């Protein structure tokens, strides 16, 4: 391989310079079928990678595996082999009482509670999601009839004060983010992130199964919609 | 599933209280098949589980992906299920001019370069594996002829930047970062690696005992590049040491 886990050749992405990076490996295939002849192209550790193509151009998908020491590899790795746009897609659990299960949230920036980010920038630095990526990102959620709510998430090392976040207007907790947005910003890649919401921590009421499988299916819809936004 | 992420029940791990711990999913089938009666469990993610019998005694098997985080969802997984011993095994490169591919790392503490450790305990509270199981580990080591180095790693939430590797893309590490492997190893730090920091801190913290042991298939400090027939013999060593140090600590 060219690279020391993903297991990938330069070749083998076709010219893809954008990778959505869902964190399970077992998402990936279902991620590549929604786009054009999904093809396997290798499964080392937590990194299964696959080739589609999405209105004629190559895109990699790459499970990330969970938290963001996993993700720096998998994130540098396919910046190695051309990749420097960097969608991900995930789902997710709102502390804001009113971010409802079955909405979806644009991630602008992260709390950077996470070790992976401090490799790439001091803490003063914004974990800031790439502008244009973010900006493709809402129309895709427009054009498909949903109004993202748009803001911070807290991305931390271990699954998942809570209060400090939401007076602070946090709209939910995940584990990649942080990672993902500093590596990016400091290194000239783009970043963006969409989940969908498939809890609500304020919330007495359990979800609903199938709210919840809706609900990830349209942000890998989204995400999908936006990495075409880009690549037009 | 009784937890989250691993997709196992209490009743599958048939009472077993002790779990090896490798990173790489691929890797747990070939330690549950040095022990008896080997089962698949379960896969699910970057966790894959199995379970095996050291001389009677259950044996959960199961992957932690690469990093602290999630590390630390299979080691509280595996408690809630039961596990009180955890014993890591892995392969890693060498920071010190005389630690040879071949060689054997027993990590007796670690440098906690890493995020998760932090969630468990501030950052004054020393990584340190527990003794008794380090005391398993080395005897292991030495009934198999080899003398392990005992000491302590750097354990870190980056392969890249926090290992100070600069054949990378920006070919660049935050100053944090920069100098900081001869900093190691000035300190005697014997490898790097990305785990044990946050598996012995939410251990140390949380009565769980957990030791770690690592075949060296790199060394950083040397210009010769590793024999592919020496890094496999040294992976099948640490695995056969880790299952060895398992029997001792169920005897
Ligand atoms: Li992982």
């Amino acid at each position: 391989a060219d690279v020391f886990h993903l297991g990938l050749t330069k070749a083998m992405l076709d010219g893809a310079t954008l990778a959505i990076v869902p964190g399970d490996p077992e998402r990936v295939k279902r991620i590549a079928e929604l786009m054009d002849n999904a093809t396997f192209l290798a499964s080392h550790r937590e990194y299964t990678s696959y080739l589609a193509y999405a209105d004629g151009k190559p895109v990699v998908i790459c499970s990330t595996g969970i938290g963001g020491p996993s993700t720096s590899i998998a994130v540098e790795e396919l910046a190695q082999l051309g990749v420097n746009t960097f969608l991900r897609v995930g789902a997710t659990g709102a502390i804001q009482p009113h971010v409802n299960v079955g909405d979806v949230i644009v991630t602008q920036a992260s709390v950077r509670l996470d070790g992976a980010s401090l490799h790439f920038a001091p803490m003063e630095f914004p974990a800031v999601a790439n502008f244009e990526c973010t900006t493709a990102m809402v129309a895709a959620c427009r054009d498909a009839g949903v109004e993202p709510h748009i803001g911070v998430t807290a991305s931390s090392d271990t699954f998942y004060s809570m209060k400090e976040w939401q007076d602070m207007g946090v709209l939910n907790y995940e584990m990649e983010s942080a990672t993902l947005f500093t590596m990016c910003a400091t290194q000239g890649w783009r970043a963006a992130c969409v989940a969908g919401v498939i809890v609500n921590r304020t919330q007495q009421e359990i979800p609903d199964e199938a709210t919840m499988k809706k609900t990830e299916v349209s942000a890998v819809s989204i995400v999908v919609a936006a990495a075409k936004k880009l690549l037009a």
